[PDB]
């Protein structure tokens, strides 16, 4: 009826169902910041050429032996009215049958403002009160809609706030800004009550770099509502460390364990765990949970694809297990894209059956 922060991410590791409900519009730039409704925007999960979904796509995500979807989902090209943030009866019933299908498996579902332009690129002082306005407006539409759903069902705030084509360590404006948003998020989410009282709300550091919050006070912790304390609140980050693995394929190999494969970066398992166990003196035992909301290693050889992927196996092995048995839980990113590069994060073939083309991910989970 109500599961704590804590209790809802144990165990959980999850399933990203990237580039589906998150793509713009049909033939729109994905950097736009425009708010309207074009036509054909209903069938905008297409647009960036992944089938639209159904029920055995979710179904053999679950075989596979995952317990959670995450749901990335833009709303900018989906707004009847860009004054009152209203949302296109048909795209809230298209994303509630695909929740639907998710929560008739056993599954638990995140929901969440993703590649929201408007929002994520104008953290400043500039655009805060439009922003906020928009994002209170917004939420509030979403949360009214969802308020039934029961606690198997989180929402996530935002997704990855930054000025376009920056990456750095955001200043005092855009931290200010930036942390408006998530209080804004909690508060209008509470003020619907009903199960969205104690629904596990999940938090965003800048960017979704844990770094950019976890030092001094960076992140700020809401203000929830009266009693709830930190209990039903995460804070979530996204995790693809180091970035020269996984990344921009710098380096093939990751880990003391493969030195003798080839050469690897710096950060090691040490410094990994070294990490999550600062995020979990830092905002764990704080009561708040922790949500690796993306990570992955996108597929990548130069030389001996075999060597390679056992590699991918022990880092996917390593980064769930450490991240499971502290409590928090994990999505991995899919955009159902293979080959050998940037952003071959696929796991599943979603045009063939939903055929495992890397079983080598699903080897290091599970
Ligand atoms: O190929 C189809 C479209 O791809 C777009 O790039 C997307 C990538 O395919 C997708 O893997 C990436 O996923 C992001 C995720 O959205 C983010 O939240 C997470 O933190 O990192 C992931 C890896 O970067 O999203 C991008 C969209 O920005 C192309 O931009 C698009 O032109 C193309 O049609
Ligand atoms: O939308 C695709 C764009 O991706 C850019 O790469 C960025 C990644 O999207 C982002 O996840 C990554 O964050 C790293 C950070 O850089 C690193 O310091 C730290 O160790 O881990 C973070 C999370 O794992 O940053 C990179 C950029 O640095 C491309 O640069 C861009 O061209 C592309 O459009």
């Amino acid at each position: 009826s109500n599961a704590t922060a804590q209790q809802w991410n144990k165990d959980v590791v999850g399933w990203n169902l990237g580039n589906e409900f998150e793509c713009s519009a049909p033939g729109q730039d994905g950097e736009s910041m425009q708010i309207g409704n074009p036509d054909g925007s209903i069938h905008a999960e297409t647009a960036w050429g992944n089938p639209v979904v159904t029920k055995k796509m979710i179904q053999a995500v679950k075989k596979a032996g995952f317990n959670a979807i995450r749901i990335p989902i833009r709303w900018q090209c989906h707004i009847t009215n860009a004054q009152a943030m209203s949302i296109d009866k048909a795209w809230i019933a298209r994303i509630k049958e695909v929740v639907g299908w998710c929560l008739d498996n056993g599954l638990k579902v995140i929901i969440n403002v993703h590649h929201e332009k408007w929002l994520e690129s104008r953290p400043t002082y500039q655009y805060k009160e439009e922003n906020c306005q928009k994002l209170a407006l917004l939420w509030m539409n979403i949360a009214s809609e969802f308020a039934n759903y029961d606690s198997r069902l989180a929402f996530a705030g935002t997704n990855e706030v930054h000025i376009r084509d920056n990456w750095g360590k955001p200043t005092a404006e855009n931290l200010e800004v930036q942390n408006a948003y998530n209080q804004i998020f909690v508060d209008v989410v509470r003020a619907t009550g009903g199960n969205n009282a104690k629904r596990h709300l999940i938090l965003q550091t800048y960017v979704c770099n844990p770094w950019f919050g976890i030092e001094n006070g960076d992140f700020i912790i809401p203000k929830d509502a009266e009693g709830n304390g930190n209990n039903y609140m995460s804070v979530e980050f996204h995790y693809y460390q180091p970035w020269s693995y996984a990344g921009d394929c710098t380096y093939d190999y990751w880990g003391d364990a493969y030195k003798d494969a080839g050469k690897i970066p710096a950060d090691n398992e040490k410094t990994m765990t070294d990490f999550f166990d600062k995020a979990v003196n830092t905002w764990s035992n704080k009561g708040l949970g922790i949500v690796i909301g993306a990570w992955g290693v996108t597929d990548h050889y130069k030389s001996n694809s075999e060597k390679v992927h056992e590699n991918m196996t022990y880092y996917c092995k390593f980064l769930t297990t450490e991240a499971r048995k502290r409590g928090f839980s994990t999505f991995v990113w899919d955009n159902n894209h293979f080959g050998n590069g940037s952003e071959k994060y696929g796991i599943f073939d979603r045009f063939k059956s939903m055929k495992v083309n890397a079983p080598w991910i699903l080897e290091g989970i599970f």
